């Protein structure tokens, strides 16, 4: 559950619903990590079925390693090129797809950096993105720059210095689903 590649792996005369990609927390294992990821990841699959959505995490060249977070972006270059190739492919695949995404921590830059970049009609397909302890909310306004707030959710704990420029069990679980659903419709 660490891993998914449903995305990269997926054939366009099989587009699901949903298609769900997700930027892990540093250190985190695989490309979903261990926490916000999968919670999220099957709260989307009770909802509209494991074959229904595409589940993909942010891997290659996004290491996730703790000293990124200080890059002028919050993350690498490569982390936000790797995440733009992703929605991307969901795109020419499944131009029809609900796309919706998360990130937990550095992941929230990876979100943040590769999503500010795409084009209208991509960023169109994203019908929502949620941000676990989100590494840039001051410096970004609690939004991703040039893409719709109503579509973004921020979950960011009092407590969450990062938050200031794991706490997110029940927003991932709980809220977030809530969320997102309300806008794949
Ligand atoms: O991906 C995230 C990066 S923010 C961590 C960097 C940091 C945290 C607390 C205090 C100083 C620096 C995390 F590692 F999951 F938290």
């Amino acid at each position: 559950s660490s891993t998914r590649n449903e995305l990269e792996t997926g054939s366009s005369s099989a587009c699901p619903k949903v298609i769900y990609i997700f930027a892990r927390a540093s250190t985190e294992p695989g490309n979903m990590g261990i926490s916000a990821g999968p919670i999220v990841a099957d709260a989307l699959e009770r909802i509209y079925g494991a074959n229904d959505v595409w589940v993909q995490g942010v891997g290659g060249p996004y290491l996730a390693d703790l000293a990124s977070n200080f890059l002028p972006d919050g993350t690498s270059s490569a982390a936000i090129n790797e995440a733009r190739r992703l929605f991307t492919l969901a795109n020419t695949k499944c131009p029809n797809a609900a796309i919706v995404s998360g990130g937990y921590s550095q992941g929230t830059a990876v979100m943040a950096g590769s999503i500010s970049g795409l084009s209208t009609t991509i960023k169109n397909q994203i019908k929502g993105v949620v941000l676990f302890g989100y590494t840039k909310n001051l410096q970004n306004l609690g939004r991703i720059p040039n893409f719709e707030t109503s579509k973004t959710e921020v979950y960011c704990d009092i407590a969450d210095a990062v938050c200031y420029g794991f706490l997110y069990q029940t927003d991932a679980a709980v809220a977030a689903p809530r969320f997102l659903q309300a806008r794949i419709g």
